[PDB]
């Protein structure tokens, strides 16, 4: 497994046509894996090419630093804002604060380094799609007259769970305040610094900043964040989100510029029968004007098409499958990689998605709410990283063929979902899911979303204070 650092998941078609190729030849797998924290991984790497893939990404501009580590993670951005015109500066914010949180090999990360990884964003309302809430440090920013002025500063989301540890617990982030654009990376350093500092080293399973924040307090980290950085946190400015879901389709930029999201099911880029999904791609690559930019929900874009050339893009994408309609349930669906690959899997979820999907498309068709979708997510163990944690059902693997079902989280992602059904098998699954849809087909209010209504309708109790009441 290698994973590539790539700030907001902007790649270029000429680093595209690189990572396409060793894929092919140089993997067991010889897929393209697109991950959701915006990059990408190759699977089964033979040692002996271990050497040029490095090589090969550093050839391209590219770097595998800090990507998994007790590092700072990939940094994530707002892959496809409705006002387009501030993807720019937002992306070159999490390129910033990607490049000063590096390693100098560590005035900042510490000879110690952090005592776990550490992962940030850039936001732009109205758009969650980061999932600000499985992150230690977001910077939501805030625009006026179409240009950034500052962000709002949230410090200590975080996922990750073992089974049956009540010390363990998903947290979302807590709101510091609001900070002029100019204090940004003095700030970024300060929060780094005082988990650091702060931050359990001697037990891993506690050292997580959502683990100290409520260790110290909210106010104190805060206060400590301001005494390092220099600067006083100013009150917090108005921010609302609205979804979490890519645009998929076309979309219309800045000028004559158009982006084209492309569902990828899994993310999984390989050619497979009737359906050249890496060949297709390969072809887009090679006469696309622009970048592509992988997004949170492992999905990919087309950016910057120029309108006289969105025929041409659209002939090959259609032709290779990637255009291949599915229903918004499916594009609201996410699970992590687990088996084969990963070391840590206990249940199937990659694997385990589509045909799982196929199942919730018939219930939601025999209900009548087919152009709905739930935010359904599998994490295949507790680790948490296909983000069931902030789902509105959430399936958490505890073993072969059996998770724990969790749900009542909501659409925007700001809150956790409370565990429903314990160890239970698909079959068991679909049947809680028939009976539950039924329900919120019928009884929903107007644009009601399924997370919300299992919470008013007393289905589930909501999880308000994650480190007190995630637990029954
Ligand atoms: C590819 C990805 C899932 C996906 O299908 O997209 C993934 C895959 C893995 N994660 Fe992750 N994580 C991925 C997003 C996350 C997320 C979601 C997120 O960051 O948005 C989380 C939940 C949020 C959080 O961190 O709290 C997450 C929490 C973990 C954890 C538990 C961390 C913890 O704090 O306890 C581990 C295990 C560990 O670090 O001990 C882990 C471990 C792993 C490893 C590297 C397994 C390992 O330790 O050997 C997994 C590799 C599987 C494979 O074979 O590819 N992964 N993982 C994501 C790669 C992100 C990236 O490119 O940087
Ligand atoms: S949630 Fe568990 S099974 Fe899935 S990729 Fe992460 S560590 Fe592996
Ligand atoms: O190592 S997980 O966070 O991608
Ligand atoms: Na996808």
């Amino acid at each position: 497994l290698l994973r590539c650092r790539l700030p907001g998941g902007v790649i270029t078609t000429k680093q595209w046509q690189a990572i396409d190729k060793f894929a092919g030849e140089n993997t067991i797998y010889g897929s393209i894996r697109l991950t959701n924290r915006q990059t990408f991984q190759f699977h089964g790497i033979l040692k002996k090419n271990v050497k040029p893939v490095h090589q090969m990404l550093h050839s391209v501009g590219l770097d595998a630093l800090a990507t998994a580590n007790d590092m700072n993670r990939n940094v994530l951005c707002t892959s496809n804002p409705y006002e387009s015109q501030l993807h720019a500066e937002a992306y070159e914010w999490a390129k910033k604060i990607s490049e000063h949180l590096l390693p100098r090999t560590e005035p900042i990360l510490g000879q110690t380094y952090l005592p776990r990884k550490f992962k940030t964003t850039v936001v732009i309302p109205p758009q969650n799609d980061i999932d600000l809430h499985a992150n230690d440090m977001n910077f939501v920013a805030i625009a006026e007259n179409g240009k950034l002025v500052g962000f709002n500063l949230l410090v200590g989301g975080g996922l990750s769970i073992e089974h049956g540890n009540k010390k363990t617990y998903a947290r979302t982030a807590s709101e510091f305040g609001y900070l002029p654009l100019e204090h940004t990376l003095a700030v970024a350093e300060a929060v780094v610094t005082t988990q650091r500092d702060w931050g359990n080293r001697t037990d891993r399973k506690n050292a997580k900043t959502k683990y100290t924040l409520e260790r110290v307090g909210v106010e104190t980290f805060k206060a400590e964040v301001e005494r390092r950085a220099g600067i006083k946190f100013e009150p917090i400015r108005p921010y609302e989100f609205t979804g979490r879901g890519d645009r998929i389709g076309w979309v219309k930029g800045i000028d004559d510029n158009w982006h084209l999201t492309l569902f990828i099911e899994n993310g999984r880029i390989l050619d497979y029968p009737a359906r050249p999904l890496k060949t297709g791609l390969l072809e887009i690559a090679k006469i696309h004007k622009g970048d592509f930019r992988i997004t949170a929900n492992q999905n990919l874009i087309i950016a910057g098409v120029p309108e006289s050339e969105k025929a041409k893009i659209e002939k090959i994408a259609k032709e290779s499958g990637l255009m291949n309609a599915v229903t918004p349930q499916r594009e609201n669906s996410m699970a992590c990689v687990s088996f084969p690959t990963c070391p840590l899997a206990m249940a199937e979820a990659e694997r385990f998605l589509p045909s799982f999907i196929d199942n919730i498309d018939n219930l939601m068709a025999k209900h009548g709410v087919s152009d709905e979708h739930i935010v359904m997510r599998v994490t295949g163990c507790p680790n948490g990283c296909g983000r069931a944690m902030l789902a509105e059902v959430g399936l958490v693997g505890k073993a072969p063929g059996r998770y724990n079902l969790h749900l009542g989280g909501n659409r925007i992602g700001t809150r956790i979902p409370r565990m429903y059904k314990e160890n239970i098998t698909e079959p068991e699954i679909l049947a809680s899911l028939d009976e539950l849809i039924g329900r919120w087909a019928k009884e929903r209010e107007a644009g009601e979303g399924f997370g919300d209504f299992t919470v008013r309708a007393g289905i589930i109790r909501p999880v308000l204070d994650p480190a007190r009441d995630l637990w029954d």
